[PDB]
C-alpha cells in the first residue's frame, strides 16, 4: 500500500521509444517517411489491480526521477517526454501519505540518431588492412557509398575505422532538375523522383532509404523492428565506437550535381541551406556537410549546363550562406561542424572557383586529383598521376607546348602537382588541402604495342575502346576497375603480373600501369608506391592529408599505403 505498479511490457515495441519515426515496409515521400522529434512521447501503461492505487506515480531511469503524474485508478498510463538518448533501467512508483511501492526495474530504450542508445558496432574489416600510429592531425580520409550494400556486398561495418579521420558518404541528392541521374540507368532516377514526391525543389533528401534505414543487418543486431536500421543505424554505432570519427553527408557528385547549377538565384541557396540545417538536427551522427559540385562553370555529367561567370560567385555565397548555418547548429548544439567540398583540379575547373575567397569559410578542400585520362575516349594517359608522365608532349605539361596537329595547349595538363599549385598560388592554405587516391583503375582496350610511338611506354599507344569486364572481376562500369579487382586479375600476390598482364611505372609522374599486350588492355590506377609518393608529397607541402574515391574497391593496400606514406608526419588542424 499503495500496491506496486505492475508495467504493461506489450505494445511499445519493447518499451523502445523512438526520437525519430521512419517509415517501414514503404517507399514514399522524404516528408512523409522521416519525421524527427526534440522530445521522445514516452508512454508505460501500468497496473494496480489488488488493494490501493495512491495519488501519484514517479518514474526513475537509473534511479533518478523523470517524470511525476496522477494515479488514475487501477490502471495509469505513464505520459512524458525525453530527450536524452540511451539505454535506461526504469522502475515506476505509485505514491501515496501511506508511503511508496515501486515495480520491478526493465530496461527501456530511447532511440536517438546519435545512436546514444546503441552499444559499439562490432566490426568484420579485412585483416590485411594493417595498424599505424598516425598522428591524429593528418586527414585520413574515404567515401562509402549508399548503393555499395548491394551487389557490391560491402557494408559499413567492413570499414576500417581506425585507420580512417573523415568517412565521406555519398551521395544525398538535391530535388530539382537531376537528368543527369539517367545516366546510371536502373531505378535510381525513379527512386529520386519518388523521395522528393512532396518535397521543395533544392531540399536534400535521402536517395534510398532501404540501404541508409530500413534494411535490417545481422551483423549489427538489427530486427525487423528496430526503430533505426540500415547503414544510419550502423554508422550511429560506428560513432559509439570511434567517438572521434567524422562522418559527413556527402551532397551531388558526378550524377546528383544538376540542381547546383541553379544555386545562382540566392533563393534556391536559401531553400538548400535551410534542408541542410534540418538534415543535420534530424541525422546527429553527421558532423557537418560536403559539396560535391561536379563542377562550377560545367564539365560535369550535364553537357547543357555551367556558367563560367556565375557559378563561382555562387559557390563561393553557398560556402559563406552554409557556414553561417553551422555556426548556428553550433551555438545551438555546443558541436564543432565542417564544412567541406570535394572539386576539379584541372586547370579549366579550378578558373571558375576563386577559391582564395571561397576558402576563409571552409575546413577542407578534398582535391579530386584522379579522373585525369580514361575510358571516355581513346587516349591513354595517368589518370590520378602526381606529375607529368614520359608520354606527354613537350610544352604539355605547362601548357605552353602545342599538340600533335600543331595547335596550342589550352592550359597546364591533368596532374594533381599541376592542380595543387594553381591552388596554392592563390593562396589556398596547403593545410586545408586534401590530395586525392584512387583505389580503382580506368582502363582501355585495343592498346597493342604496334600503336606505341615509345615502344616502353604504352601510354603512347591509342585504344579502340573502354575496358570490359564482369563484376566480379570488379569491373561495375565499361573502363573502371577496383583497385582490389587489378590485385585479383591483373597484379597477383607479388605485384609481378599474371594473366598475361605486365606491370609497369612512370618514375617520373608517379604512377603505375598494368598492360596485357596481347589483348591491348590498358589500366591506369595507384598502387603501393604511387600513393606512398602522394604521402610524401603531401608531407613536403604540407597538405592536411589524403583521401580515397571509395573504399569499397580498395583490399587494405591502398589505405595501408596512405598510412605509410604519412609515418611521422604532424599538421596544423585548420581553422573557418
Amino acid at each position: 500500500a499503495p500496491t506496486a505498479p505492475s508495467i504493461d511490457m506489450y505494445g511499445s515495441n519493447n518499451l523502445q521509444f523512438s526520437k525519430i519515426e521512419l517509415a517501414m515496409e514503404t517507399t514514399s515521400g522524404y516528408n512523409d517517411m522521416v519525421k524527427y522529434h526534440e522530445l521522445a512521447k514516452i508512454k508505460v501503461k501500468f497496473n494496480q489491480w489488488s488493494g490501493t492505487s495512491g495519488d501519484t506515480y514517479n518514474v526513475y531511469f537509473d534511479g533518478v526521477k523523470v517524470a511525476t503524474g496522477a494515479i488514475t485508478g487501477s490502471q495509469t498510463t505513464a505520459s512524458f517526454e525525453y530527450g536524452q538518448g540511451g539505454l535506461y533501467q526504469m522502475e515506476i512508483e505509485a505514491c501515496d501519505a501511506t508511503g511508496c511501492s515501486k515495480s520491478a526495474p526493465v530496461e527501456i530504450t530511447i532511440a536517438d540518431t546519435d545512436g546514444s542508445h546503441l552499444k559499439p558496432l562490432t566490426m568484420n574489416v579485412d585483416p590485411n588492412n594493417k595498424s599505424y600510429n598516425t598522428d591524429p592531425s593528418i586527414v585520413m580520409g574515404t567515401y562509402f557509398v549508399e548503393w555499395g550494400i548491394y551487389g557490391r556486398d560491402y557494408t559499413v561495418d567492413n570499414m576500417p575505422v581506425d585507420n580512417l579521420t573523415h568517412i565521406l558518404y555519398g551521395f544525398i541528392p538535391i530535388c530539382g532538375p537531376n537528368e543527369s541521374v539517367k545516366s546510371v540507368g536502373g531505378n535510381s532516377f525513379n527512386a529520386l523522383q519518388t523521395a522528393c514526391r512532396g518535397v521543395n525543389d533544392y531540399e536534400v533528401v535521402i536517395h534510398d532509404p532501404w540501404a541508409a534505414y530500413q534494411k535490417s543487418f545481422p551483423q549489427a543486431g538489427h530486427e525487423y523492428s528496430t526503430p533505426i536500421k540500415g547503414n544510419y543505424a550502423m554508422l550511429m554505432a560506428l560513432k559509439q565506437r570511434n567517438p572521434d570519427l567524422k562522418i559527413i553527408p556527402s551532397i551531388g557528385g558526378w550524377t546528383l550535381s544538376d540542381p547546383f547549377y541553379d544555386f545562382v538565384d540566392k533563393k534556391n541557396r536559401d531553400t538548400f541551406v535551410a534542408s541542410v540545417k534540418k538534415f543535420l538536427k534530424t541525422w546527429k551522427f553527421y558532423d557537418g556537410v560536403d559539396i560535391d559540385w561536379e563542377f562550377p562553370g560545367g564539365g560535369g555529367a550535364a553537357a547543357d549546363k555551367g556558367d563560367p561567370v556565375n557559378d563561382g560567385p555562387a559557390y563561393i555565397a553557398l560556402m559563406r550562406e552554409l557556414r553561417v548555418m553551422l555556426d548556428e547548429l553550433e551555438a545551438e548544439t555546443g558541436r564543432t561542424y565542417e564544412l567541406t567540398s570535394a572539386i576539379g583540379v584541372g586547370y579549366d575547373k579550378i578558373e571558375d572557383v576563386d577559391y582564395a575567397d571561397a576558402v576563409q569559410y571552409m575546413d577542407y578542400i578534398f582535391a579530386m586529383t584522379y579522373d585525369f585520362y580514361g575510358g571516355w575516349n581513346n587516349v591513354p594517359g595517368h589518370q590520378t598521376a602526381l606529375y607529368c608522365g614520359s608520354f606527354m608532349r613537350p610544352g604539355q605539361c605547362d601548357g605552353g607546348g602545342v599538340d600533335e596537329n600543331g595547335e596550342p595547349y589550352k592550359g597546364p595538363a591533368y596532374t594533381a602537382d599541376n592542380g595543387i599549385q594553381l591552388l596554392l598560388a592563390q593562396g589556398v592554405p596547403a593545410n586545408k588541402l586534401v590530395l586525392g587516391t584512387a583505389m580503382y583503375g580506368r582502363g582501355w582496350e585495343g592498346v597493342t604495342p604496334d600503336t606505341l610511338t615509345d615502344p616502353n611506354d604504352p601510354m603512347t599507344g591509342t585504344a579502340t575502346g573502354k575496358l570490359k569486364g564482369s563484376t566480379a572481376q570488379g569491373v561495375w562500369e565499361d573502363g573502371v576497375i577496383d583497385y582490389k579487382g587489378i590485385k585479383s586479375f591483373m597484379l597477383g600476390a607479388n605485384n609481378t603480373g599474371i594473366n598475361g598482364f605486365e606491370y609497369g611505372y612512370d618514375a617520373q609522374a608517379e604512377a603505375p600501369w598494368v598492360w596485357n599486350r596481347s589483348t591491348g588492355e590498358l589500366i591506369t590506377f595507384d598502387d603501393h608506391r604511387s600513393v606512398l609518393a602522394k604521402g610524401n608529397y603531401a608531407k613536403s607541402l604540407g597538405l592536411a592529408g589524403l583521401f580515397s574515391w571509395e573504399i569499397d574497391a580498395d583490399n587494405g593496400d591502398i589505405l595501408n599505403a596512405m598510412h605509410e606514406g604519412m609515418a611521422g608526419g604532424v599538421v596544423t588542424p585548420p581553422n573557418r
